[PDB]
């Protein structure tokens, strides 16, 4: 093809069609302004054409997937095998050979579409866990390409990874890249150890740095670079948006509609068993039972975005969370005044920002999360320096946001102590923490992340 | 003893101590004003004395029960064997011989306490399913006594009753009475058939009337009278109470606190699997899904009084209902505005009356209920002629309250159609129904009921 | 059509094709020898033709049903609504309007096929719970016909029947017959009461006799006869078959293959929650635990024929029973010697007869069963007068087989006592019981049953 | 005290009393023959004395534990927190603060008993996961002691270990030792990484060898040695025992009692969710379904020893396995001939050896296991060179027994392929493998293991 920079991701960067706002596709804009750029992905509709679509800024290459393809490659292998395994088997992975076979077939199709788009010697950046076979497949089709891969979810310890019957194929798949990146040094180090243990490759032994001190894996005549690049957001843009009059007005209206509580706790997540929503609710219930939170002036809002309804584990999770909600309100609410407000629906971005602005305590308590950008978004929104972030240690974000109230979500006693502390912090202490968190997040944005990864990738040439 | 009229019931008519208001004990007041009256029952505290307590109006005879006695006789045999069996095995009865043995032992203890209190030739009125052995035991101890028994819960069909391993002992127990009463002719007729089938007694074959046309069972030289006496409330007293300024003010405040909805649906029940609370919630959810109820101006309040927490079936039921609540609000509510308000706690009587006055639609949808006085209380409160009663056919109340919106709770399509009809009735049609229901309930009160039963019992002399 | 006697049943009397042996179709042979006979039913294959098939003896009229028809009318309405409801709601019936609508549509199709076959003034005999609408539909199409209906499963008490949202339609459906028959007087009496309560018809009030003393329901100008006709088997034929050399040789071989136990208990059932298989296993386990049965010389064989695998309740039941089997053997067996042998597969008739001949104790312990012919078959096979029948009271068979060891399956203590008694009976006492049971079963066979029903039906002319 | 060599373990090496045979206590005999030896442990009876008991060979120091102590420290913290966590969270660990507090209290009690027994400068060897706090506690009480600790179960990856709310306390506890040993280099390397990540200690970075190339952790002025020492059995003694006439006679009798099958598969385990018993049964069922194993001449014997009945996860596991057993026999067995024989009971050692000798295929398929000595015992018993070992990769044993048929138990397709391969191996290939496995196991016995650990520990002086 005629593109010298190519992104490969499970989905095209569109909404159903118009270009989706923000995200990676926006972070890359000033590179696409000087490159012949392409994006390979599934357009989100079954059995579409694979005819290229010019976006002026980008050229989009659609990948044809049937509904059955999506069921077995995506909702099957990706979300019911890889997702739970990589997130510390919070639920039991399902090992299914037909899912594997479709995952291979679909990965090859992405590889073919990439080659079609990629000019000679082009730079290719493959995204995330659905496409781990693509780098090797692409190198075999197109040895002229420079190939980067970034994993957005955690890379699990070897003891868990080894469960995968296709462990070697996945590892070889990733080793097809010139650069393999993870959010955290821990993931990079697991990958190095896996390369030694499973594949028998020679690797570097030193600790892996942050955006520096890269590891290496020797594969025959070529070297694979391994690095840690923690993703972030467009901090400045969110900071700006959150100051808008209409957002501030909505935040005040939210508090009014909640009956003007003294304190609002907020959870914002896709409904996933990795997110520790159940832990927040358990902690809140026990605090109310113990009289350590005031049921008359404190309210918890949980906004759950529907996710993966076709996967049974998610339906069961929804059932447990919805039981907790009903239970806590039945026990501690009053007619016309719940202590927990729970919504299971998509939420417009501007409404979410208004909730960040209204919330006195942000509860981000995943059991395991690659990064978690909701924590960083809350921080970027609080230019008033109000609020408080309660953050699980088991997120990538916890490595950068040390000034937050950090918790081990498995330590329920300390989660409860911490929620009380966040709710009752002095104004000055709250400001001190938020000021420090904002300094970090404003300085370490998605632009820094993307430039760091691409600089590392370019250096493999 | 020195009492010529004696009531026998599982509990003494007290709150923990002071005399409990209303109820049977108040209905009997003008008889106790001309009788030497006694009440036999458990005082609600473990291992108490059995020393008589003069209430001036009554003499109370406490029955000593240990916590283990209560666990096996009451929460065991009474509530986990008899209760589910008599209510059409909505949950599976547990047949446990140790529970049976304690039930016999405790029933004998009540019989002994009764004899202690009862003067020669005294009239005795035994209450309800916990004490079905007492009449026979008492007749053996005291053949001089006139003995009535009234069952407050349904009497099941023979096909289900026969499951009970101690079916014959229970039947003989009831046949010790001079008069056996039920709310409905159906129960009386089941009892007659059971007497023929199981005990081989000669009985009458005709239909049993309401407070008339009594059946009979011949037991050797004596005859057992069998009748239907549908219980009611002190209709006039509730009518009066509901007109009080403070009640009306509270009802307005309730509507204000709910955000001034156009329509309020109300459920008021002890949390029991017989009450069909799950059906109301399912119907409401599907109506919202179908857009047939307006989620912006219609709200459902369910007040569940905690019941029998030590019984596993009740804990599981609570879990399912609380899930439904959380689910429906997550799907159709807004932050600061649920469509379902659910409270799991005891509610003061005056607060309940205020809710009756506020509610546009009363949802009384049991799967099976002896009478259900909540339906009649709602009617007695609506002297403004507003409101609407949606009532399950499977209640004793449905035989008298035919002007209500009657439903088969198993027919979910018709339950949904009926809720829409009740919510959207014309003012005139609503008034027509409520006027007719009030005529019935005001005329057929607890006084009429108690006099009818005691007249029938006296006639056995 | 040209048939003056017509049977209507869910399935044609064939195996897939050849005529199925025994059963109703064989009982009717000497009537078909003097009649122009027809049989209407589904041939058991989806979307077949409805072209008549001459069997010389009979003419078969196939009813076309699609796989979807079978799923909603048969496995849906018939087996997941009616079956559990009529058997005392051992599992919760599912009320589904789409199932109902298909049940109506399919019943009409059977009615149309019947009319096609039936000559003018012909006699029609409709079979069982799948076809309860056919009599009314047929009378409307063909008022010239004489119509009988026999229900092979129990008819439930009114309190349970009334749950059915289409209760009135089913009742009207049955009332289309000139004769409605049940195995037992109890079913007939429930039907009479239902006719009065639900339909408001005038009925007889007397007890219903066995093959006599019929009840009646007045429907406008015509009368519906109601009777009890307990089904049986071809007793003489089974008695004869069980004496065959090869059967006796197989029975000895069975005992040899079980390691020559002193005592064999046997269960033979379709795998259904009505059959009380779980109760047998629980009783056997507790007897072994208590050392009241000798684990070294006593063995229990349970032969479960697979049934209704597409219905979830049956899959769950299979799971529980299979757990019990594994558990009991793990606890009381030895390697090479289980105490329970369990087979989940169809069993050839001649193999079943050999098991009847080998078994010292026959365990027939349904929670609820219309008749249960397995009990009568065991009796007919034991012309050696050996063996012992343990029989649930909750079967139609218990009304005729009073000399068996009768048990209330809910009374587990007595089930256990009874199994010990049967296992250890003296030879003389065993013979006394078996001799008496055989006198009853040899005299009251399927021929007597069929003649009695047809005589009653003919008398409605 | 007066002992210069002291073993510390959860239980005293006795049966209830007499000295228990074999095991660690026998491996140490020639050291105790030249040492003043002591053993500290719970005698297995509640609230005993702590008076020392001379065994001539050893002095036993009993630790007093109440039944409540055992419930919270052992069945609670040890078996419901640590056990599932360290075995890759196959079931969800329970984090309970009261269990933790009792675990600390009990560990201190063991430490106090050790100090009481230990002479000045004595060598102390603490055993296993129940006693991980003891080394630090002991060093604080008795800085004069040389302290070794060996973990017999796996040491989990840091991502899982970090869940533990008392992660730091456990790690500090282990760091109190002069030598920390694990079966495998992987465990040692996890420990080193944990020491760096959690405790911030300086450690060695190199790979850890087998009984060599030790790691180190610097703790202030002292160094902690870290090593891998894979445990084994008394190979020669078992080899000798398995040749006994009575054992060989019993093995032949076992095959006779199974109906002389051509092939016997054997599983021998404590009933634990770590052991992968469910996987064996699933594989066997699918092979039978596929006709790849002959149901007429192949039989699977599973001997499950009862374990931890007071822990709910184990009761649920028992239920699932027992269901599988019942199911497979119901589907593929014949009356008098199951395809699966399952026993849930303790088995005498001599009976187990006879089963090893009889078994054609040994199925050792844990999901995760520290070592698994059953695999090595089978090998030591087969001096006839018959048999075949199917072994999970996820055992310590798989690192030494590479000549076995190794399987990933999560790869069910390959487990099935492998069982077929083992069942149908040529005699020569079977012998080749068994000969090689025996060379390893005969050379690497419990004596080599114990000497290696004690040499390493002595070198810390
Ligand atoms: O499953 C697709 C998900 O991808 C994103 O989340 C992952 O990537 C983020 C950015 O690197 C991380 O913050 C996060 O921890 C990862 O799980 C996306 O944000 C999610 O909405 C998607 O569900
Ligand atoms: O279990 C005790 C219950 O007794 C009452 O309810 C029964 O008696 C009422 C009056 O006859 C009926 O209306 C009702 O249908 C019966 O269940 C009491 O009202 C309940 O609160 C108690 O739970
Ligand atoms: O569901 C069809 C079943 O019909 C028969 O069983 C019923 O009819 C028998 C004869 O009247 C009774 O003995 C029995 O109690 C009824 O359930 C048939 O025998 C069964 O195999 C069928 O499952
Ligand atoms: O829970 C106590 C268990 O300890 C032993 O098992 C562990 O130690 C063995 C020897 O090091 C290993 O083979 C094994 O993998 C470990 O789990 C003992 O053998 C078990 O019976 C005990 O359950």
């Amino acid at each position: 093809g005629d593109s010298d920079f190519v992104v490969v991701a499970n989905r095209l960067p569109i909404d159903l069609w118009k270009r989706s706002p923000g995200g990676l596709v926006t972070a890359l804009e000033p590179l696409l302004r000087r490159r012949r750029g392409a994006w390979i992905g599934w357009p989100g509709i079954p059995d579409s054409d694979e005819d290229p679509i010019v976006d002026g800024d980008l050229v989009l290459y659609p990948v044809r997937l049937s509904a059955d393809d999506v069921a077995q490659y995506y909702e099957g292998f990706s979300n019911a095998t890889l997702w739970p395994l990589y997130h510390d088997v919070i639920v039991k992975p399902i090992y299914n050979r037909q899912w594997w076979e479709r995952y291979v077939e679909v990965n090859r199709r992405f590889a073919e579409a990439t080659s079609r788009a990629a000019a000679r010697g082009a730079t290719v950046w493959v995204q995330d866990y659905q496409l781990q076979l693509v780098p090797k497949m692409l190198r075999e089709l197109r040895p002229d390409l420079t190939i980067g891969f970034f994993l957005h979810i955690p890379f699990p310890p070897v003891e868990l990874f080894m469960q995968l019957p296709w462990r070697t194929e996945i590892t070889d798949g990733l080793l097809g890249a010139d650069l393999v990146g993870f959010h955290l040094p821990g993931g990079a180090q697991n990958f190095l150890f896996l390369a030694r243990r499973l594949v028998g490759a020679n690797t570097s032994r030193a600790s892996v740095g942050v955006r520096s001190k890269f590891g290496e894996v020797q594969i025959g005549s070529r070297t694979v670079k391994v690095g840690a690049f923690p993703i972030s957001i467009d901090s400045a843009d969110l900071d700006r948006q959150a100051r808008q009059r209409s957002i501030r007005q909505r935040a005040r209206q939210i508090r009014a509609e909640l009956g003007n509580p003294r304190r609002i706790l907020l959870g914002v997540d896709r409904l996933d068993y990795t997110k520790g929503i159940d832990v927040r609710l358990q902690a809140f219930a026990e605090l109310l039972a113990e009289g350590r939170v005031n049921r008359e002036d404190t309210v918890f809002v949980q906004l759950a975005t529907p996710s993966r309804e076709r996967v049974e584990a998610y339906r069961l999770l929804r059932d447990d969370i919805e039981r907790q909600v009903g239970h806590i309100n039945g026990e501690y609410g009053e007619v016309g005044h719940p202590v927990v407000h729970y919504l299971h629906r998509p939420v417009p971005r501007e409404e979410l920002i208004a909730f960040f602005v209204a919330a006195d305590v942000m509860l981000v308590t995943p059991l395991r999360d690659g990064m978690n950008l909701v924590a960083k978004e809350y921080v970027a929104c609080r230019s008033d320096l109000g609020g408080a972030l309660v953050l699980s240690e088991f997120t990538g974000a916890a490595a950068e946001l040390g000034q937050a109230y950090l918790v081990n979500p498995h330590n329920l006693d300390h989660v409860k102590d911490t929620m009380v502390a966040a709710l009752n912090q002095t104004p000055e202490e709250g400001r001190r923490r938020m000021r420090a968190l904002r300094r970090q997040v404003l300085a370490h944005d998605v632009d820094l992340w993307a430039r760091s990864f691409l600089d590392a990738l370019a250096s493999t040439r």
